[PDB]
């Protein structure tokens, strides 16, 4: 079995050099791959394994020299597979790619930071290898900017970093498989301890193989397209994985860094430097599976998970808190609590003596935590309870008060060190996670609210709120919000949709405010949308109404946004309701779908500038909420510079960002990855408040305005004006298959009969990610740079000045370059040849030329000859993934030709050893061609991760 | 604050060299001491801290040169302390000693093994630094002994090591402090990772200090002398600490070591190589606090703890077990289980689909585990339940069956590797811990059974079972055991004691058999005692009766033991009840109190010889149960050779050993320490089965016979014949204070008006441990070795040959030598000066000379010039503790003079910044914790 000698060779040819001296990535991937291939052989035979390995080697040769002969060879092998073998090959390559991502996480997580590799400017902040840690950022603020430590500490206490978890656009991988990935990562890591004993190393190898096989032998389909509650349970995995333990660890490190510049205090235990919000179960925009009851369910589930974790943690806290000397106040509380009926620690003590007052108070808190979980579970499972609300924690102050009493008391007695142990970690967890871990945002289209108001105004014979001009809408909305009469009752003709909207508001009213974040209006355009939501909130008896957040998606919505926000602040009722705080949401991907990526990036910079102008004019604290697709939505290092790049004063101590589902594993799956994530968010926020990026030279603005015009013209002329483009998009791309299959819970279009305008941005991105073409990300850049270069020979120099000195531009280009690295036009060509009509082939050809031209231009702009010349670590990891992804592409393409064309008979090969073909019985397509397709989609999706 | 610079120096003067190259012990201790003293200064002031540091510095100087002027300085300082400062100093030194123990454990656990330091013979097995690990033991068996790997594996399959956890003779430390010790150990260890980042090292230091203060700032008194359930709760901590996770780890290591000698199989997951038994809540011998309700409570609590640990463990198993391919049998069970009513994993899955059958069956197991804990809890807190016993696991087969089904199924599908992951660990945990973690032994005096039967026979107008000869007792007991008519009813006049015994049997009868181990007859002497327990068990309607274990204590009881056991095997009823398995208990400490330690050691060797002769004659698998005080009861390395030293075939694949309370933290507190404990017990047992120690040369046996005669003559002439001894023992020693104070739950004597015969062995040992004198351990060895040396010039050569070549002798001597290391006659002399009458001073003076002579003779026998010449690591660790313990000694002695004599006014010093009984208790617990185990 000298088979290993082959994969090593291929791997080392894929990543030739070393990206450092602790570069063990090729080693890691070889080890994992060898163990996996042996498992494949032991379960499905020597022939199956030899086939799979020949496929991998061919793919690696392709990602090396990009000879199309290699694609012809891969295809030749893959078409001759009957559905059984096709499923096993696709599954095989999905799992192999997963293992590659695992070795990547280990390598990243243990790479030694090179203090000599820092250049000294902001470019260092674009990679984890040279970015500033917390303390380095403190020293940067103090030295270069001559800020006093007191100013840094004060800035930090009032800072909030709000991470919003959203559902994954495809396979939000099951919590079980995450657990397995963890065990594999740990086995890998421990195998490379430079001090390990032979028997230890043996048992670790056997454990690694054992877990690789375990993960391979779990189905990844069947059952249901998981219900929204299931998707939410899966999203909450990272709290148990890393985040719960990770928050107090990060905060304590902040304490140390503050000590290391002379600050004697710690960050206050109730200060919300970290917050977590969730859309899982709250975003109903174009997702009818998300019902009112779904929202009630995920709210209660969250309250359960939080109470559970607090329950388990408070027992170790009770064991720690064995002191006797205490404050007079706490002694009073102990004697008071000692007057009662001790069920949840009979294994520990028959009862708790008054000589352990801390243990008394804490034991009572433990009792209240148990009753909160039991009552939430009864509310979820029935609808009523019998657990009195007076015996649980209903708001966060009830919970914090006894703990703060213990802390104060301990400090009174000079036991501050004891107080700063498990107790401090507990207080910080209560403050960060509250009673729910996450706060659920609600999201709905503006049109649904307009429908509701129109049904009401029709029911009152006042006219159609829909037909009303925006000024008439505003005037009516204002008179009603200021009025004393309720608006509607049960006697109201409600369509199924209008009933959905109102019932959602009623659910919101019947749940604790600690559970909710923001109500977000998709497709916001005018103040009447926000006012409409505010009115529906009031007239549905939502006692503590949510903050309303407009999501300005389209380009015209962005230009009109600051006018709208000004008009909203200028209204007396709204101005007093917001209490000096406004949060606006921007969607990088939505605006991209509208008007191309370059024009949307620049328009979003300008729109944030104007919104901060309005917020200062009227004295409101503006908070920008960054939706998916952004520069700040990337994974790892790049996030640091992306945040630093935001226009001055757009953050101001409140960062709200979407943690994309395709990135959450790379950012929170591992202990170090999580810590460094929280760190770069906190450090980037803190620094940007005090050290904004340079303001752009006026010529830079004028240039970007012109480029945006040309770029929008090209993007729209292709996507929207070319009549046959929609024909091409349906052939060269599996967009239709994505809409039909059990990959995401959402419909891909808002109106089934519409063109690209009615297509949601996620299937738009996804469709072109699968073919490694990435049109939605780069289309429009080519003609823009081409235009400015021809318009004046010297504009190229200006662009290069921007990339080297203007952060926003550098990060935008950098993102484009990263996406091009995940691109391969040759594969897009394979899809054309197999799936697209002949008279449409030149169309694709022209598109690919644009692809190529743009790439060259981006390179010229970035001053690079190769893609990602400045980040060889990422270039390496990407190349390693690409070798697996390419096979999944070819398999996807031929599987598509096989599905769409039953008149494409192929010379099948004999089946390859023991089955997986009988796990999808009720399939209308072939015995396992639907499953093969789903596998390649989940796989390519996992390999390409994030683009735009 | 350069005060730290002093203590380092003193420490380095205490242990001059390095016992290796990874010897960071002095560094560890210096760090812990510096951090602790800074804490003391921060809580009670610079004056208090400076006082404590002067005390330790002087103590270290004393342990250096042993100048009694150093003791005069210590005393002069400690007497001028009012009770408040006295308490803070005593508490302080107790915790300093604990920190010494913590660093000691870390040093031990991370000491790199030196393979070039092995000499090749059995002496290597007396220290962890050179003992054979599992794999080295295999290669020893295969190469030198020509045992085949098949033979090794079959031997292992059938082997059981049963470790019996007993209540602490003093302070069974609260589970909270065990946890804090864990955090201190972990912080210390990680600070010395040769890869640590500056901020990590900083936060680790702050966590270290924080935890030292946390442990120092908890009271250790008040409330009650904790209830038996409380002491039991504390004893069970080590399952959570290390043992639960640690057992599957060790078993997997066995599997690996087997692969490395060609065995492809794993040790069967249902093989009980490791077992845990408990006395906590079961030993009633001279201990009235242990009632029937206590036994029921610790039983139910135990089943609760186990049910919890299984419950928590099975959720990760459920996440791992996501396969879909399965056996036809398992698939049927999944569809079967899928026909039912899922409340305990709604945070995980709405429900478990039949596409995940393993998860289905396991989820059901999780459910049944939940109902089991809940039912046990309701029985404990109330007395009845409503949780159907059919909805719980009542016996181990119900529990194992679905799990074994999962394993079979996974193997059927070529998923054996997945099966050998979390699932195998789980099976091995069910088999090792069962439904109770531990199996409780019950223990009672034979005399109580005599009382009960005498009330019965008197109630039947047949006469007094007590006045009856032993043969008449036997004959009646046999007639009843072979008979079909019941013995007694509710109409039976029961004294509180007789009602107690019968009620204990009724509770055993009303609880699952899996909860209980062995019924132990203290002061057993004749077959009628065993038979008596058997009958009382039967006529109390105990469905599955316990195995009865006689404890032969006195020397005459040991001589008469094998005759008795032969007589029991010769009776048809007993022969048919035991089913070819017999367990006898021997008490090394018990027999020592009777007749001196040397004679008890030799008598126990010979007695085990005779017991094995008989057990082979009648074809029974004899299991010797080693009570407290043995060589095999030591901590760490020495246990290996002690086990190897037992007479051939006394073990025969079943070792039962007492884990003394004074050793359990050193043996299971840390992950590595626990593994190495389970390992050395498992390896030593396996080897001894196939490689029995040498048989003794007859001149050796004759010499030991003679030495035993002289030794008992001396021990008895001093302890029992000297008329003033009892007066001396009451003054030179805190025995009276121990009996009156809240140190142990047990009364120190069986009959208050008796002499030493009625004094229990534990207070006997403890009393002389407190004064660092240890008379119960070495007294009698002196006159024995002196006698044989004078009788013939060459007998010293014979003794040295025995020490160099007979393991039993080497381990006996070695234990004595270690005890002498923990002795200091000078401190005993201080106690004499303060607390003993003047006309009794030569008496003490004389005994101390005996001490010295005995020590000299022991050294000559072992071929040593200094004590513990062969184990410098232990010599070092002990030397380090001595400096704290000595301060605790001086404090105790002057506190005793102050307590007993209110006519001893002292010039107290002003109280030192932010009630003598509490001080005394502190010093006793402290000296107890520093001396750990002796004899
Ligand atoms: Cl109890
Ligand atoms: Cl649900």
């Amino acid at each position: 079995l000298e088979k290993m000698a082959s994969i090593d060779v291929h791997l080392r040819q894929l990543v030739p050099g070393k990206v450092s001296e602790d570069d063990k990535l090729v080693e890691y991937d070889a080890l994992l791959l060898d163990r996996f291939l042996d498992i494949l052989q032991d379960l499905h035979g020597e022939d199956l394994r030899e086939t799979v390995q020949e496929l991998y080697e061919h793919s690696a040769e392709y990602e090396g020299k990009h000879e199309p002969k290699k694609l012809e060879e891969l295809g030749s092998v893959l078409t001759s597979l009957d559905p059984g073998d096709s499923i096993v090959i696709a599954k095989a390559f999905s799992h192999m790619l997963n293992l590659a991502n695992l070795a990547e996480e280990v390598q990243i997580a243990y790479r030694r930071r090179i203090k000599k590799l820092k250049k000294g400017d902001f470019v260092d902040e674009s990679s984890a290898t040279t970015e500033s840690d917390l303390e380095e950022t403190f020293k940067k603020l103090v030295g270069d900017l001559n800020k006093s430590p007191e100013e840094i500490f004060d800035a930090l206490k009032n800072q909030t970093v709000d991470l919003v978890l959203t559902a994954h656009p495809t396979q939000s991988v099951r919590r079980s498989l995450l657990q397995k990935h963890g065990r594999i990562r740990d086995c890998l890591a421990q195998l490379y301890a430079k001090d390990i004993t032979p028997d230890d190393k043996q048992e670790l190898d056997e454990a690694l193989q054992r877990e690789i096989q375990a993960a391979f032998r779990t189905d990844e389909i069947k059952r249901t397209p998981p219900t929204p509650q299931d998707e939410m349970r899966a999203g909450m995995s990272y709290f148990h994985e890393t985040i719960w333990k990770g928050v107090p660890k990060f905060l304590r490190r902040v304490d140390t860094a503050l000590k290391n510049i002379g600050i004697e205090e710690r960050v206050p235990y109730n200060a919300p430097l970290i917050q977590f919000s969730s859309w899982m179960g709250g975003d109903r925009d174009g997702n009818p599976r998300v019902t009112p009851e779904v929202t009630r369910d995920v709210c209660l589930l969250a309250r359960m998970m939080a109470a559970t974790m607090y329950f388990n943690q408070i027992e170790d806290l009770m064991f720690e808190m064995s002191m006797w000397r205490c404050n007079d106040e706490l002694r009073a509380r102990a004697d008071e609590v000692h007057a009662n009926s001790a069920k949840h620690y009979i294994e520990f003590w028959k009862s708790i003596p008054t000589t352990e007052p801390y243990r008394v108070i804490l034991g009572d808190v433990r009792d209240k935590l148990y009753h909160t979980r039991e009552r939430a579970h009864q509310l979820l499972s029935n609808g009523h309870s019998d657990v009195p609300v007076e015996a649980t924690f209903i708001n966060l102050e009830q919970f914090l008060e006894p703990l703060e009493l213990c802390y104060r008391s301990l400090c009174s007695c000079g036991d501050r060190p004891i107080a700063d142990g498990s107790l401090l970690d507990f207080l910080r967890q209560v403050s960060t996670f509250g009673l729910s871990l996450v706060r659920l945002d609600i999201r709905q289209e503006s049109d649904r609210h307009t429908d509701v108001l129109d049904a009401i105004t029709t029911h009152l014979d006042i006219g159609s709120y829909r037909e009303w001009s925006e000024e008439r809408r505003q005037e009516w909305l204002l008179s009603e919000l200021s009025g004393k009469r309720p608006l509607f009752g049960s006697d109201l003709p409600k369509t199924e949709e209008i009933a959905d909207v109102l019932d959602t508001f009623h659910v919101i009213a019947e749940l604790p405010a600690d559970s909710f974040g923001a109500y977000i209006i998709s497709m916001a355009t005018a103040p009447s949308d926000v006012l409409a939501v505010e009115l529906l909130q009031r007239e549905c008896r939502v006692k503590q109404p949510l903050r309303v957040v407009p999501l300005f998606e389209k380009l015209a919505d962005l230009e009109a946004a600051p006018a709208a926000v000004a008009r909203l602040f200028s209204v007396d009722w709204y101005k007093n309701r917001i209490n000096g705080k406004q949060e606006v949401m921007i969607g990088y991907s939505d605006s991209g779908k509208d008007a191309g990526r370059l024009s949307a990036a620049w328009q979003l910079y300008k729109a944030q500038e104007e919104l901060v102008k309005v917020a200062k004019e009227y004295g409101v604290k503006l908070t920008m909420f960054h939706g998916r697709g952004g520069t700040v939505g990337r994974g790892g290092g790049p996030t640091h510079l992306a945040i630093l790049s935001q226009p001055p004063d757009t953050i101001n101590g409140s960062l709200r960002v979407t943690v994309q589902g395709e990135v959450i594993e790379q950012s929170f799956g591992e202990e170090h990855l999580c810590f460094r994530t929280l760190q770069r968010f906190t450090a980037a926020t803190l620094e940007h408040g005090m050290r904004p990026p340079i303001s752009p030279k006026p010529e830079w603005r004028a240039l970007l305005d012109e480029m945006a015009v040309v770029a929008t013209e090209e993007y729209r002329s292709v996507v929207f004006q070319e009549p046959r483009f929609v024909e091409y998009f349906r052939l060269a791309t599996p967009e239709l298959e994505y809409g039909r299959m059990n990959i995401g819970s959402r419909p891909s279009k808002r109106k089934p009969s519409g063109g690209i305008e009615s297509l949601r941005a996620i299937p738009w991105i996804f469709a072109w990610i699968q073919t490694r073409f990435h049109l939605p990300v780069w289309l429009g850049f080519g003609s823009a740079i081409r235009h400015v270069i021809e318009k004046d020979v010297r504009n190229l120099h200006m662009l290069q000045d921007m990339y080297q000195h203007w952060p926003f531009f550098r990060v935008t280009i950098d993102l484009i370059e990263m996406v091009f690295a995940k691109g391969d036009p040759g594969i897009a060509a394979l899809y054309d040849k197999l799936l697209v009509s002949e008279e449409l082939w030149p169309f694709g050809e022209k598109l690919r030329a644009n692809f190529e031209e743009t790439k060259k231009l981006i390179l010229q702009t970035a001053g690079h000859k190769d893609l990602l010349e400045g980040d060889p670590y990422l270039k390496q990891r990407l190349r390693l993934r690409d070798s697996y992804i390419t096979t999944l592409n070819v398999c996807q393409a031929y599987t598509l030709k096989r599905i769409r064309d039953p008149s494409y008979h192929v010379t099948l090969r004999p089946h390859i050893s023991k089955e997986l073909i009988e796990l999808n019985p009720t399939s209308e397509y072939a015995p396992g061609l639907e499953d093969t397709l789903i596998l390649t989609m989940k796989g390519i999706a996992a390999g390409l991760q994030n683009t735009g």
